[PDB]
């Protein structure tokens, strides 16, 4: 009953899915080029991790993007903002994009191919996160934009950076060079563009050769808390980002 | 029903309040010279935080010291540390400085001057916290002086250095000087003294231009991990340090 | 009714177990060389841990292992892993090491004295880390063997660490040097071979001669997250890495 692969693995205009010995690549883009974030790409996400979730030939996933950016523009014309109905329907996928993420239940590893000012709390989630030397990492679209960061940047980067650095990157528009990243601990290594896809596949072979329930249960103990906080606070966050966004119009 | 701002803001002998265009200059010290920490300095700011937040016309607050120091002296003799009476009006205002602060629902920036050997737990718990080079940050009057850390400290330095770096804070007396804190993610940005204010006000301006509910809201979804610690945390730790202080 | 240390001290073949003023002297080791993991060695960790906690006679910790390597040999064959029951066992005893270590009430030292690869959680669960240069940190039955990091390194890891450093460790046989786990948090302070156990010693004794319930409490009230966490997690990986290893 679960969707298997070949089912969904074209499904999604701005997700490219391709499967080697289990090891899923999941690139994220716009019409080949890097991904510009829209309403499409974020519901298209929600809907993408739970098909990954569901189906276990996925031994391993591996998040990134194409070109220079991972995701370093928007358009803010693609959602609907002005009223409570509207939003209601971001909540909802909202939940559904992080906790969908959460539920895949093999390692994930990141590769940040270049900046990424848009959802950068989706690959920082990761439990490997590998950066290019050209990785970037913003909060872009919400305290810059007068919008509360609610919608998840307020459980993960203060969960990954630390409490004081999470809260003052939120704040303050701080942007995170790759090195800067690797410091903070947010990253795990730092690589050349050319050398980032291969050790993204080399750490993911080696991970898709461990034991079945091994590798499941790896992931599933190592994500307890993150999936505490999110369940405590996010539902929280999307609805006062809601109600302030409103408020603006 | 709320005190307004041209009420509280001549209320407090040690806590210096002047706002313009809703950013709140929030300035602690004894007589115009650094804070000297007391009974009354710890039961004003307690108050002063209430205030703080429910006068709505405060947009951001920046929390500041003045000369040299932050806070790096104590008078140990404005406290009543003898009997568990004495000790329930420490344990119950201790409660309302930490809640009281923790429910001011606009950002906090604090602005580090110098050395703080008192309450550093309050600057540091600022969702934004820019220091001075000449800024420290010690743990002074608790096991240093063979008292438990038990007021607040015991949640927020393992909190933001992280469990091994702030227990170890705590039980070895260790002094940070503002690049380590720096490095160990409890401040944010190091300036020279003349540019710390300035740039706590820009920062201060930047926010205060944000739409109303997206800054108070950005304060409440940021503080909730330490909101529950600290309910979870802080009456149990004053009680311990209670008995213990008063086995003395 | 508890087991004096004059009961204890002497009823472990993996631990030596030496008091002097109060401050007690943990040396793991396998026939005076350095620990080798095993069975044996897990299980009376576990039971002394427990008199440990129990004895107030016990004013301060230092556990430590003696010649170049804390514990970086393993012998799994002491181990049964292969059914429901024998893991039984392992889960209570797993379980009962690392309550029993956090029910320990007074502050704990660790002197890394070389690599640690097998339960280095127990030394970075202490309150203050000090490493000799050589020390390195590595979470070696677990994930490079196959077997899920299920018993408590899912728990300490990450809060030591962070998430994504801890996760990463966890993920990828990471070996931290000495500096390395400095950096990052893990350590307090890396010391030359020689100054090591000098250090955890001086340490020590001024802790010792801090008052009796500051002391105690102060370990207390500073072990509350920890406490909290492992409490919620624990039992679940250990139940899972169960079951993955029986499906070897
Ligand atoms: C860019 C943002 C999201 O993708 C949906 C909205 C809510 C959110 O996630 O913050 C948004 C502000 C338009
Ligand atoms: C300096 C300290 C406080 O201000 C009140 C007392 C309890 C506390 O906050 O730790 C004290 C020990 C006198
Ligand atoms: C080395 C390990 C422990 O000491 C007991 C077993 C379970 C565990 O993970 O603690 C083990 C895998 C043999
Ligand atoms: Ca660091």
């Amino acid at each position: 009953l679960a969707t298997p692969f070949q089912e969904y693995s074209q499904k999604y205009e701005n997700i490219r899915l391709e499967r080697d010995g289990g090891v899923l690549l999941v690139t994220v883009h716009t019409e080949g080029k890097s991904l510009v974030w829209t309403s499409t790409a974020h519901d298209e996400l929600a809907y993408c991790f739970h098909d990954i979730a569901c189906d276990r030939e996925n031994k391993v996933v591996i998040l990134t993007g194409t070109g220079p950016s991972f995701c370093n523009e928007i358009d803010f014309t693609s959602f609907n903002l002005g009223t409570p109905h509207d939003w209601d329907e971001i909540i909802f996928e909202g939940q559904r994009l992080l906790n969908n993420l959460l539920s895949i239940e093999v390692p994930v590893i990141a590769a940040v191919n270049g900046p990424v000012t848009n959802a950068p709390e989706i690959p920082v989630m990761s439990d490997i996160v590998l950066a290019a030397e050209s990785a970037t990492f913003q909060d872009g679209p919400h305290f810059p934009s007068g919008i509360v960061p609610g919608d998840g940047a307020h459980v993960v980067w203060p969960h990954v950076l630390g409490s004081n650095r999470g809260r003052y990157f939120l704040l303050t528009g701080q942007e995170l060079d790759a090195r800067t990243a690797l410091d903070y601990g947010a990253v795990n290594e730092v690589l050349s563009e050319q050398e980032l896809l291969p050790r993204a596949w080399e750490l993911a072979r080696g991970i898709a050769e461990k034991p079945l329930l091994a590798r499941r249960y790896a992931r599933k103990v190592l994500t307890r808390q993150l999936r505490r906080v999110m369940e405590a606070d996010l539902s929280l966050g999307l609805a006062h980002e809601a109600l302030a966004a409103i408020d603006l119009g």
